[PDB]
């Protein structure tokens, strides 16, 4: 077998074979040396004695209220801290990016391929005598087995960070324009070549499907206006293909950039939502500028879009999610006097981080109604008989589940959570305890010390035996949370990195793309730049709700 | 029309129309303010105070011989200096790219799509009342008439630099990698989709070539033995589709990475040498790694090869044309605490500049031989008949043309160089002082002051009137060459940048990717940094033949 199988080079070393038994570490630029890149050269030792672990900076985030309301309030202090977040995450991805599901070495396939997800580590090679490498049993645990005793539901945990229904189906909306696994090709294959916030979801991932989808006048994307209300148009008036069963009647056949949006309500909220944003960024730059034609009245408010979307995802989404007191910002300007590869490469492990399905509730409840999943599953009509404006006030005021701390996986998605862990292992990831490795996390000791609790831990010491060959995807969804958070540790030092290179590595974040004349002028600029998941709202949807990603 | 059709503003300005009859110039990060960016801010005036021309550069780099033996053999300053190199060319690309031929404007299709080449500068409005703004005739002069009187040959005039077919098949062979002009869609299209050196000439543009041309044993590419010596195997054996006029006998169809070469056997030699190349790395690879199967050993080949191919452009091809005593170093590490984007987008006007025709001599001559276009053409016959070793020969001892000057481009290609004028035009390529701008270069005053004569700037006179709408690529092959140089000042400092960037540009510069292991260990490492043009030749030629890219 491969003699890297053990994972033997610490440290973000190189493992390579130097003969059938043999093997070598390369440990350049890793700040460590010896045969297994274990030996810290003095710098290192300094430099690993002063720095802080992710539990405690989070402690300091998520107190000192009284200090963070300065420094929210002095504009240098929050850049500076700012600045801090995104370099500090910054030098976890690699970028270009390096291995993928059939490469565990750099190649020109690995990184030419846009159709592959990359890999933050390589493939356990196909000979190894365990499926993690050479620890553990010959066979991991029945994948039904993980999910019925750890994983399911037994009674709704509510999120105890507060997270609604506005902000699940945001989650889902917005990554499903980079998670978009080719099922046709398999699981470490994507259909997202864009590997980023292009807003494909919206306008359509090929040049022949966003003709379809726009109108040719005014910059404008089509619609059809059913009782007042503006919404995406028909299969049957674009021949825009999308994924609906044979039963559903041809106005509900909405059309969208992203094929699987019919699938909930909640997702066709937004889409209707984003659909009525950019017809509204048209009409703006049109006043703007009378001179222009359809086509850069429609290019410029996609940037602009782009420019709100990433806005959004900082300020509101990410902020909400990491529960710090301190307001993050975004200013790509930040980052123009550093080191920083303005380009993205969609993760495996970031798909795989972010099956998030505890976050759905037992019920979808819209005004006095309460829906089963079987009632909302491809039910636009539902959307048009409450409207966007019940939609939004429901959805803001309806609790979401917690994601870690284990057994929330509703059993209606019971089949898409065991399809996490087969996928898994069908390419071949490596432990739990090598991910937080690679991302300067220390490794779990005990099944007790990841979930933080006895009953769960003596279940998974029983299936897997040993904790080094626990898995990522389930230990994500029982390890043990932040206090009162939604998320263990795990989940945001892996998360974090992978988001700030999707967001920030966007080319409008590029200096030569970070200007006014990008986005039509200073109108244009502004309407990025004070974006808010309120003002969305606010726009677009009739009687300006509240809203929140939070029910409070 | 258009109000930004005058290219109002200045100094890498951006101007966008406010209304139908007016602008407004976005001056952010120039350095200078003002309604068409030209009030200098106090730090930029020092700045102008200060920078050298690229001339007095170019005569410092050309000259003090005894100083710069000295440089070049101290370490420590010939990294400072190199970095210097680097780092000047670099903040003059867009990087992530920005404008092409449909969009004068920054666009998500213009960065997302990949067929499209790139624009330094965007394409004039199609509503312009002249063809390069507002100055100038409503019609720039016949092509056909720029063309006779200041571009065909009339005596061959040799390079002074000494230039010889080695190098300017080398350039044909390289270039063509990343040029490759998808017709169908038009001049501003590439089906280059990699935008830089991936050797994809070699290795094939599309998974599906790529798997008809290797072997898949030991790592290896299919070839073919004739007489004892290592051929591309054919079409018929690959059936790898390339282009062949119909008379070419099926023996003769030689199946190589990128479908025009067989028409040139200037083109066949190299990529028979780098043919050989590859598996002459797979067997070295080999016997580092007799654990590696053929996959692993094919990627790890392709990714050695790129860096002997970046290694040789930079050391020997570069520093050949530059004329520096001055020795450029391929170093990725003289990076690795700068600013740099790891990626890289083919400019179309990179794709212009490299219109050397002039290069091309009046006969090809091989041995006793001397072949005309005529008999040179799609003629592999030649290649089989003398051999690589005569090739080598013969080719490192004839001269090159000058590329600048201007009545050097051989009668032969005419039609060659009138398409590059015309398909410049339908780009609506700005105008030559525009560019010379945008690169942060005196604008010309007259024609008699970019041509440093007076017979064909008279001429140009007559045909453009004005030196404002002067076009690029005729005043490259006419502009005064540097003293005793085969260039112009256009043609260096548009064509440095565009070359650095796609050469240090390639992902395997980047720390991730610039480490021993990557190219199977120190051995394949050392590889990549000892690379030359002569070891090339050395390693896989019959009898290693002695060569350069002078004489
Ligand atoms: C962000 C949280 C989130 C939520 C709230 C959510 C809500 C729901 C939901 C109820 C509204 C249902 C019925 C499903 C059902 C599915 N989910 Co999600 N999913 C979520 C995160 C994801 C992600 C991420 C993927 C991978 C997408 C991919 O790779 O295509 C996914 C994959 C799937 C797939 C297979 C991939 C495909 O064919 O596109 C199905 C089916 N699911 N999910
Ligand atoms: C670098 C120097 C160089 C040399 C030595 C060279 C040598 C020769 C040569 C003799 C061996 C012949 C018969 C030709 C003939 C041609 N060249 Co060149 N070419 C060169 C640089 C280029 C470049 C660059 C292009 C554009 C390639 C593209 O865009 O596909 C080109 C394009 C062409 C074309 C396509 C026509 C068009 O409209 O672009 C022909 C035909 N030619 N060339
Ligand atoms: C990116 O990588 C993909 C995975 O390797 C690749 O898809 C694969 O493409 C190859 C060659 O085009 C297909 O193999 C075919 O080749 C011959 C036909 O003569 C047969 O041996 C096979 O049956 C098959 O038809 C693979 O089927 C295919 N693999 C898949 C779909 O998983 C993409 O082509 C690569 N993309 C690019 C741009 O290179
Ligand atoms: C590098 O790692 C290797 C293999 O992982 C080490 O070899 C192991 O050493 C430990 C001692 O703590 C033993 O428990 C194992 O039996 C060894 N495993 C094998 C398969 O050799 C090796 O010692 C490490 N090298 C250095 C210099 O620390
Ligand atoms: C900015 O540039 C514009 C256009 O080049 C200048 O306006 C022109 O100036 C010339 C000479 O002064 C006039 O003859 C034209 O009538 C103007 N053309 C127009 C307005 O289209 C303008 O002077 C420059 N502005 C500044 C502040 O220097
Ligand atoms: C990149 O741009 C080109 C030019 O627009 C696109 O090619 C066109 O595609 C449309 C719609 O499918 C066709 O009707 C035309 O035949 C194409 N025009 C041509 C060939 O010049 C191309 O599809 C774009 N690439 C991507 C990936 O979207
Ligand atoms: C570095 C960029 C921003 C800094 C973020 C700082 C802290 C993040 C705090 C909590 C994030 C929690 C989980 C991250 C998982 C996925 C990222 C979601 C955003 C995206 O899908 O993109
Ligand atoms: C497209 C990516 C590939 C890169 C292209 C590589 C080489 C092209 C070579 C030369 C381009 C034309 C003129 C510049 C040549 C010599 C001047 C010295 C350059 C320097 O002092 O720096
Ligand atoms: C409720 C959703 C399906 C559950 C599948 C039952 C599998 C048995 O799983 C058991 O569940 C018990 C109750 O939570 C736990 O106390 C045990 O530790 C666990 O083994
Ligand atoms: C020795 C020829 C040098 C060219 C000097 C400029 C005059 C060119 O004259 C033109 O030359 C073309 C190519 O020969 C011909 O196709 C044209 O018919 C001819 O008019
Ligand atoms: C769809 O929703 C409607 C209300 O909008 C409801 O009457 C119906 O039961 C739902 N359809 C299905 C198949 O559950
Ligand atoms: C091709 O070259 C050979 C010399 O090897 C010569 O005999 C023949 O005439 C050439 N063919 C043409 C069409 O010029």
């Amino acid at each position: 077998h491969h003699p890297c199988c053990s994972n033997p080079c610490q440290n973000r070393g190189e493992c390579m074979s130097t003969g059938f038994d043999q093997y070598k570490c390369d440990c350049t630029r890793t700040g460590f040396y010896g045969e297994n890149c274990t030996t810290p050269e003095f710098l290192t030792r300094i430099k690993l004695l002063l720095k802080p672990t992710p539990n405690t900076v989070h402690y300091i985030l998520t107190h000192f209220k009284g200090v963070w309301n300065i420094v929210n309030n002095i504009p240098f202090l929050r850049s500076l801290i700012m600045k801090y977040v995104l370099t500090s995450r910054s030098y976890l991805i690699d970028s270009p990016p390096t291995y993928n599901v059939h490469y565990g070495y750099k190649s020109w396939e690995a990184f030419s391929n846009l159709s592959y997800y990359t890999r933050a580590l390589p493939p356990v090679a196909d000979d190894c005598p365990t499926p993690m490498g050479v620890k553990g049993n010959k066979e991991l645990p029945d994948s039904k087995e993980v999910l019925e005793k750890v994983l399911l539901r037994r009674e709704f945990i509510p999120d105890p960070q507060g997270s609604n229904m506005m902000f699940a189906f945001f989650a889902q909306h917005f990554t499903h324009q980079f998670f978009k696994t080719d099922h046709k090709r398999g699981p470490g294959f994507t259909r997202g070549l864009g590997h980023g916030v292009d807003l494909n979801h919206i306008y359509g991932e090929t040049l022949d499907r966003q003709h379809k989808l726009r109108l040719f006048k005014d910059g404008k994307l089509k619609y059809q206006v059913i009782g007042g209300e503006v919404y995406p148009p028909t299969v049957k008036d674009t021949q825009v293909e999308m994924i609906y069963p044979p039963h559903i009647p041809e106005n509900l056949q909405f059309a969208v950039g992203q094929e699987v949006f019919g699938l909930v309500p909640g997702l066709m909220m937004y889409a209707t939502i984003w659909l009525r944003e950019h017809n509204r960024v048209c009409d703006i730059l049109k006043q703007e500028h009378p001179e222009w034609g359809d086509e850069q009245l429609f290019q410029t408010s996609r940037l602009i879009l782009i420019g709100e979307t990433i806005k959004i995802v900082i300020e509101d989404y990410v902020q909400h999610l990491s529960g710090y007191h301190f307001k993050l910002k975004f200013d790509p300007e930040l980052l123009f006097n550093q080191q920083f590869q303005y380009q993205n490469r969609i993760a495996s492990e970031f798909n795989t981080l972010y099956h998030w399905h505890p976050l759905l509730p037992d019920t979808f409840n819209i005004e006095d109604q309460e829906y089963s999943f079987k009632q909302f599953l491809y039910n636009n009509s539902i959307l048009l008989e409450h409207g966007l404006t019940q939609f939004v006030e429901s959805f803001t005021r309806q609790i979401a589940g917690r994601v870690a701390g284990g057994r929330n996986v509703p059993i209606a998605v019971q089949a898409v959570a065991k399809a996490s862990i087969d996928q898994s292992r069908e390419m071949k990831y490596q432990s739990l305890n090598e991910y937080r490795k690679r991302f300067s996390l220390k490794p779990y000791t005990s099944f007790e010390e990841l979930t933080g609790e006895k009953e769960m831990a003596a279940e998974l010491k029983a299936l897997y035996s040993d904790i080094d060959v626990m898995e990522l995807y389930p230990a994500l969804l029982v390890e043990k949370p932040r206090p009162d958070a939604i998320f263990g540790e795990t989940m945001v030092e892996l998360g974090a990195p992978f988001s700030l290179k999707g967001l920030m590595g966007n080319p409008i974040c590029s200096p030569q793309y970070w200007k006014p004349s990008t986005f039509g002028g200073e109108v244009g600029f502004k309407i990025i730049n004070t974006a808010s998941i309120q003002s969305l709202i606010c726009n677009n949807v009739k009687g300006c709700p509240f809203t929140s990603f939070n029910v409070q």
